[PDB]
């Protein structure tokens, strides 16, 4: 279809000269007040900031150089800050500021106060059809754009997608998001969620991201996932053998395109066939989803999530209170001079 030829061709346009010439430097810690700490991982945090000029809120992800040195995550820190500075798609969280100091990386993105899908997945059960395939068409366009832009997201799980005030998809979390013309090789994604390739120690391309969409489908229709087991090595077993039972809730056609997502032979999967994408967008299940008008947010959406403003956090988890310390010394300014 031309017109999303053309509309791809200009996206790779504007990705690439900011990919080519990446902003840096743009904000700083004491512009914002810290508000909650939203979440952690093992070598940062993300934090409600607020603009002490505009009044703005913000998610703030702050990362400890020494830990990403130490946890070998410096490629994929300068690989998330490259890739979010250079993207613009209706479904992708904006970066807006990114700066570093002595200590850390700073990734100020906006915040979307409605909470990740995994809760409300989790309150809900499991979502209709319907309402799964809202949500799966938003995937499929934001895969259909990073693709084309050789990105592969590699962290597609309900933790990462945030329902915002209009209850569309905000994709946030592009740590393991990479640039990859061919094959890449890395360890990465979260074990319910891994293509068999990646569990074999496969090079593996964008065929994962197509494999993970299957799994955060039959998930939402079902509220649990495909390979579920009490451990990682369990999980895995099972989906290298790909069986998969499906609710007999589930319609045909949704049993048919999760047949064809969760396709373990990589070169038969949906999305990495001489079609690409379109196999997807004009499956069976898919009849009644206007692609156009999901991307240009008129479609209603199934719900909105309910939250009293731009700094509600009530729809986020509570976690202790730390500090952000910032070193009197510079710390691995080698490691993240491009940052
Ligand atoms: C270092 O730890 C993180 O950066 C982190 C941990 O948990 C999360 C979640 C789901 O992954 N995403 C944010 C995105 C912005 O709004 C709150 C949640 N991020």
């Amino acid at each position: 279809q031309e017109s999303v030829k053309e509309f791809l061709a200009k996206a790779k346009e504007e990705f690439l000269k900011k990919w080519e010439s990446p902003s840096q430097n743009t904000a700083q810690l004491d512009h914002f007040d810290r508000i909650k700490t939203l979440g952690t991982g093992s070598f940062g945090r993300v934090m409600l900031v607020k603009h002490k000029e505009t009044g703005n809120h913000y998610a703030m992800k702050i990362l400890d150089k020494q830990k990403v040195v130490k946890l070998k995550q410096i490629e994929h820190t300068l690989n998330e800050k490259r890739i979010l500075q250079a993207v613009n798609f209706p479904f992708l969280v904006k970066l807006e500021f990114s700066f570093k100091d002595n200590s850390n990386l700073y990734m100020v993105m906006e915040y979307v106060p409605g909470g990740e899908m995994f809760s409300h997945l989790r309150r809900i059960g499991r979502f209709s059809e319907p309402h799964a395939r809202f949500y799966a068409a938003q995937i499929v366009l934001t895969f259909e754009y990073l693709h084309s832009l050789d990105l592969i997201y590699r962290d597609l799980k309900p933790e990462n997608l945030l329902i915002d005030q209009q209850g569309y998809i905000q994709v946030t979390d592009f740590g393991f998001a990479k640039r990859v013309k061919g094959r890449t090789w890395t360890l990465c994604g979260t074990p319910e969620y891994l293509a068999p390739e990646i569990i074999l120690s496969k090079g593996y391309n964008k065929a994962v991201d197509w494999w993970a969409l299957g799994v955060l489908i039959y998930e939402m229709a079902a509220g649990y996932p495909p390979f579920f087991a009490d451990q990682p090595i369990q999980i895995y077993e099972k989906i290298v053998s790909g069986k998969v039972r499906f609710p007999s809730h589930f319609s045909s056609d949704l049993k048919d395109l999760l047949r064809n997502l969760l396709q373990v032979d990589l070169t038969k999967r949906f999305g990495n066939l001489k079609n690409g994408v379109n196999d997807i967008k004009n499956h069976k299940w898919f009849a009644t989803t206007d692609w156009i008008a999901i991307y240009q947010r008129k479609v209603e959406a199934p719900f909105i999530p309910k939250f009293k403003g731009p700094g509600d956090t009530s729809n986020f988890d509570d976690y202790e209170e730390e500090e952000i310390r910032v070193s009197i010394n510079e710390k691995c300014g080698k490691e993240f001079t491009e940052f």
